[PDB]
């Protein structure tokens, strides 16, 4: 056996500029710098939508959210009935049901956002073993949400909300003791050493809840930046530090268990930085949410000693859907009949520093109140639609906060970069669910997703008495 | 005569932390500075419209711009025939007027953006003496721009941008041979002299184009700004301390003339800052044409040594709105039978530290492609809908960067003012013109405005299931 262990290190609302080897200043995050510095730092890396579930749901399946219909959230407490189908379809099937099908142990720990019904509950979706939540989000720490749960219960409270519901291990109480930050990365350690022992190679997704609100870190933790004024800067710092001890932690037992030379870890976040609650996405413009560069554009890094080189910088635009058919490639996993991908098998890029969306688009598409947000990259060029305003076009090479619009200067590549994006939408399929009443009126009338409207140009600036 | 002149520093897209006394650290601005510490400095200043034209017209006519149909900006280049009626409603009196048939000497200087047809013109809305450009906007070098002028005219360009026209003195051509913000500035200077030999109170509402893009500055200005490695912000810091020079040869021609204790000074901005274009609207959120506070918050003191006392913050908020009223009552001056103002008369209030907006609304509504960004705040309550994203509630003096989305904590709050805020938008009328085309399909067809959709609340955080 050859073939490397995978663990994917996902945070949850990480901002652009809050880990040190991405740019922080003011955070400590010396454990996860140590394995971007000894692999490959990916300056233009990108999450399919700029909010969890949809780019949860992207990368576990492989396609865009808008073509699996999953690109709203599910709504806290969503329906836990099969009947509901309030979840990401079952046919659609997941990396991990591939690479456990082809002999890898896999582990899911910490968020799920994929549907709280038990047909698309892990266990079922390809994990040997899942301990976490399966909404949103959660409460930090058990002596709180434990209190709160059981009272409430006791009380009789039919709206109890999900953020303080007990844990589970493969369907049972998890009966967690710890912040969960490091009870995940307790349970990371687990399976490490599971899979060492079983002496098959592992599969991970350890998906931290942090640093998504509430922000509530460890006293510990918090101590360790009193260089930090603004409470909710300071609270957050502690919430990623939590999490770089685990990763330091993880990093250890990989030796220990001799691991490490052949484990290809992938650390990134989920979406960008919301930077009402303590994020900070510097040097790119807006937050979570956005299809600015903020919202989508995330910190990643590959590390994998036996392949890719030590202090490596790969510039080229890349997709965290290049995960599916990268992870399997390395499994030497056979796809189902029929699986359809809109990433890439990218290994062979990132070790010959080749650039393997040359010619060809990174995609977000957010659907809002009545528009849509749209940004679209090819090659060193962006465009950008937020609020329904003008249609931007940016060198994002040399103006990476979208700042200076040059549909001006080049009408023609804004308008063949409109084409392939609406082309791109003609093959989007209707969402499963939305996540307002507001949302559910638009899509009913035709007010929504009306593709045709967003990728209007020329009535934006004209006048009309001109 | 006892009537105070007074002068009205406006800039052009001057960001909230871009002037030392409200919170720079890195634009110089000594003499403004002094200025603020000698008078007092608003805290919670607002402008009617996050964006110039409609806010110029709400300077001017005392009204917001959802009341006189000026809520959009003109194009560039608009029409210069009385025909099209492409300007701020001749009926709608400015303050200008008022002033001038008050026996004030009145003067404006630099940006107009009020209209472009002959009806619209500086002399025939209330002032004597008008040195600047009509439109939006204009480059600041002539050696530059009369260049650019002079070859696309020959080269029969059809279609030449108001940017490089020549400027204008009552009329005629103004024959600019300085960097135009030293132009503004030395015409502020002459007319303040001019006024000083009449022995008539002065008006000059000396508007600034810097620093609206393009971000041009002199070198000796630039030199100055080492410290900032930013390209653009150096560029615009420059820019800004170019203001600054201009207002302390102003400040020393009023000492000279004897002018300085009984003028009222007012400086501010005619909106936020354009975080794009070199701007910082630090602590704020947002940028020029948002309806959080970084579109329509803005720097702001009045200084007036006989009656303000140095050192005074005013934290109450107050509006440009408030010139009007507050400048009439100074001059003594009897308003037009039937003109309708929406601000208040301030100076007494700003005099005995009282709260002039008490248990009342300043309000923000900026049109978009389909739907309509709000602000309304009461006291140390604000409401935001932005993006047509769901409504929000601050504690604005608590939360000034309008992060702690408070809505679910004190709903009957939030639909209280918003309850408030809807029945503002009924008083409005339709825009004389819009923007875009887009803007004028939307309108024609109903789509907007749809206040009623824009007060919307629950079903935007509503699940349906
Ligand atoms: O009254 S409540 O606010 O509901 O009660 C509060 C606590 O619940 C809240 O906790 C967080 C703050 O607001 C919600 C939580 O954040 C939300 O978490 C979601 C995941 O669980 C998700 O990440 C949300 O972002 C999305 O919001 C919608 C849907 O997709 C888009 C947007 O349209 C996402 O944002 S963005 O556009 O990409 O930026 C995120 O905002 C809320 O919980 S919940 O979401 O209602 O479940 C509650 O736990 C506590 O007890 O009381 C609090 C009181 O204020
Ligand atoms: O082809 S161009 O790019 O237009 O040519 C450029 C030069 O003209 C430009 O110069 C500035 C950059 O874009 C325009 C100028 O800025 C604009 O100035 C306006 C005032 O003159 C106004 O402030 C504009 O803001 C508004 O824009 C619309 C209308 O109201 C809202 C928004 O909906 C305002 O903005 S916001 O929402 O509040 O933020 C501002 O953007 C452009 O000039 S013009 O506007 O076309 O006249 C040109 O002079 C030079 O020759 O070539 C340049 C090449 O790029
Ligand atoms: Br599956
Ligand atoms: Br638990
Ligand atoms: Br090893
Ligand atoms: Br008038
Ligand atoms: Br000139
Ligand atoms: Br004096
Ligand atoms: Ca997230
Ligand atoms: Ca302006
Ligand atoms: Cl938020
Ligand atoms: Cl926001
Ligand atoms: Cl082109
Ligand atoms: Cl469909
Ligand atoms: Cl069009
Ligand atoms: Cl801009
Ligand atoms: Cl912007
Ligand atoms: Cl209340
Ligand atoms: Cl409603």
């Amino acid at each position: 056996e050859t073939r490397p262990n995978i663990l994917v290190v996902l945070c949850d609302d990480l901002g652009y500029a809050d880990v040190g080897f991405n740019g922080s200043t003011d955070i400590l995050t010396p454990e996860l710098d140590n394995l971007a510095q000894n692999g490959s730092i990916f300056t233009s890396a990108y999450v399919a939508h700029p909010f969890s579930g949809p780019s949860r749901s992207a990368i576990l399946t492989g396609r865009y959210p808008h073509l699996t219909g999953t690109a709203y959230n599910l709504f806290h407490n969503s329906s836990e009935d099969d009947k509901d189908n309030m979840g990401v379809p079952v046919e659609e099937t997941y990396m991990s049901k591939v690479l456990q099908n082809a002999g890898y142990y896999t582990s899911a720990i910490g968020k799920w956002h994929l549907g709280a019904a038990p047909k698309f509950h892990p266990n079922k979706r390809g994990f040997d073993d899942f301990y976490g939540f399966l909404g949103g989000g959660h409460d930090y720490f058990p002596s709180e949400y434990q209190k709160t749960y059981k009272a409430q219960k006791k009380a009789g409270n039919p709206n109890i909300r999900d953020y303080v519901f007990p844990m589970e291990h493969n369907g049972k109480p998890a009966n967690e003791t710890e912040y969960i930050t490091d009870g995940f990365s307790r349970e990371a350690i687990k399976n490490i050493k599971i899979a060492a022992a079983k002496k098959q190679p592992f599969f991970i997704y350890l998906a931290y809840n942090a640093p998504h609100v509430p922000l509530q870190a460890k006293a510990e933790d918090v101590a360790k930046f009193a260089h930090i004024k603004d409470k909710d800067r300071r609270t957050y710092a502690a919430m990623v530090y939590a999490v770089d001890r685990g990763v330091g932690k993880i990093v250890q037992t990989l030796k220990e268990t001799k691991q490490f030379d052949n484990t290809l870890i992938v650390f990134l976040s989920d979406n960008g930085g919301n930077f009402n609650h303590g994020a900070n996405n510097y040097p790119l413009k807006g937050t979570k949410g956005d299809t600015w560069e903020g919202g989508y554009r995330v910190p990643m890094f590959f590390h994998w000693p036996k392949k890719i080189k030590k202090d490596q910088r790969f510039d080229f635009p890349v997709s965290s859907l290049d995960l599916y058919p990268t992870f399997t490639g390395l499994a030497e996993a056979k796809l189902p009949k029929g699986k359809q991908l809109d990433g890439k098998n990218i290994m062979d890029d990132v070790l010959k520093n080749t650039e393997p969306y040359k010619d060809e688009m990174i995609y977000s598409l957010r659907y809002r109140e009545g528009y849509n947000d749209v940004g679209a990259r090819m090659g060193d060029w962006k465009i950008t639609r937020m609020g329904n305003e003008p249609w931007r076009l940016h060198n994002i090479t040399q103006d990476i906060g979208e700042k200076k619009n040059l549909a001006g200067r080049y009408p023609d590549r804004l308008k063949e970069m409109i084409a392939k994006t609406q082309e791109w939408t003609k093959s989007f399929v209707k969402p499963l669910w939305v996540y307002s009443v507001k949302d559910k009126e638009l899509w009913e009338s035709g007010q929504m997703p009306n593709y045709e409207a967003t990728f209007e140009v020329d009535k934006l600036v004209d006048s009309p008495y001109h």
